[PDB]
């Protein structure tokens, strides 16, 4: 790999710069050959992670929603361009499933075996569900439903352990369950999965804000607003 | 080159579709493969490439400038670091001057040469100045100058063009000469030539906008705003 030749601490000052500077390629790359170099990552350290990856495939999503969309209207009285719209969308779908198939390798090679923790393991276990729940968006062919079950099966593994082992106002535990409310209504076609797991999700960590300080407090409730901008949407 | 297989109006739709997207960088890539093909550009073409390329590289500039004001700060008190940030802003740099030759390469084989209509040569002279300009913001060494100087003979032919054959409130005109007074202002030290030239260049428009039409009084106009949002901010 191209960040072999340097310092597991230089990737992690460089990503930090990178995220300065918005230039979320090169630090999903330097956060890449971080993980390459085989140690655990820390706390502040999967976050760089997850923020540099989600940075580079919600672009590609919202390219690929806007070609997608353009190719919805051209198979509508509409005029036949040629094949260059479908082969765009291809390109950007083939880019952002490549990201997709990168960041579930850096999971399965080798980050969440080592993660014996809780806080780690759902961290990755959350991931690896996110990034299946992305390449379930762009999928069509014969592995539609595998890919899907991938997506749960993470899930689901992610949402028993932060059951058992995180409080309800962890901001882990609440962002994993968002995104698995997300990936019902938005990918398994269940509606009412969303809106029963924001619910229930919102309403236990209600319930435990009492025994949290000031900025926890702040750090939980910010997460809650989330899930209920979703129940009002869903609503 | 990668595009040398794909048809020049296919090129062309695709870098349509990319600007939609905010593909820039691909954006760029359709419309160097489209230059590539030989064939001038038409007015529309134009406009693709310089959108694409001052795109791209206008993301490099603020990414430079962020690494540039950290590695300023660690050189007053501040504790040394290391060559990371030094490294980092290096190798931002060194693409954002990739994009820089890149456009030029193209300018000089064959589009000015080629270009003889006032039109499409001021237009070509202006982008030369352009990115000489952003390479010359970079520039510290034993060519700072010359590079400087290559801005100002673009830039300086530009004008001795668009002042015979097009009219004040040309936009092209008028987004020459803003860039000029930019030029005079941020590189080249002499903030009261940029300030005459801003000043000078809407007074000559302002006295021509009675000749024209309604969607074109709004062209110019919109242009004439920005340089009279310098002269606000330099004055
Ligand atoms: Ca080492
Ligand atoms: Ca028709
Ligand atoms: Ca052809
Ligand atoms: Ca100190
Ligand atoms: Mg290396
Ligand atoms: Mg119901
Ligand atoms: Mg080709
Ligand atoms: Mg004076």
């Amino acid at each position: 790999g191209a960040m072999g030749s340097m310092e597991r601490a230089s990737l992690i000052q460089k990503a930090k710069l990178a995220e300065q500077a918005e230039r979320y390629e090169d630090m999903a790359a330097f956060m890449k050959g971080a993980v390459e170099k085989g140690e655990e990552l820390s706390c502040e350290e999967r976050n760089l992670l997850s923020v540099a990856y989600k940075n580079v495939v919600g672009g590609q999503r919202a390219a690929w929603r806007v070609l997608s969309s353009i190719e919805q209207k051209s198979n509508e009285g509409s005029e036949e361009k040629g094949p260059e719209v479908r082969e765009y969308r291809e390109k950007v779908e083939t880019e952002l499933q490549g990201v997709c198939d990168t960041v579930l390798g850096l999971l399965d090679s080798h980050l969440i075996k080592e993660a014996g923790d809780a806080e780690s393991r759902v961290f990755y276990l959350k991931m690896k569900g996110d990034y299946y729940r992305y390449l379930a968006e762009v999928a069509t062919g014969d592995d539609k439903k595998r890919i899907i079950d991938s997506a749960r099966s993470a899930y689901q593994e992610a949402m028993d352990i932060s059951k058992k082992e995180m409080p309800p106002t962890n901001p882990i535990r609440l962002g994993l369950a968002l995104n698995f409310s997300v990936f019902h209504y938005e990918i398994a076609n269940s509606p009412e999965e969303a809106i029963s797991l924001a619910k229930t999700t919102f309403d236990e960590a209600m319930a435990d804000l009492h025994t949290l300080s000031e900025d926890s407090y702040k750090d939980s409730t910010l997460i809650m607003q989330l899930l209920r901008d979703n129940l009002t949407l869903w609503t």
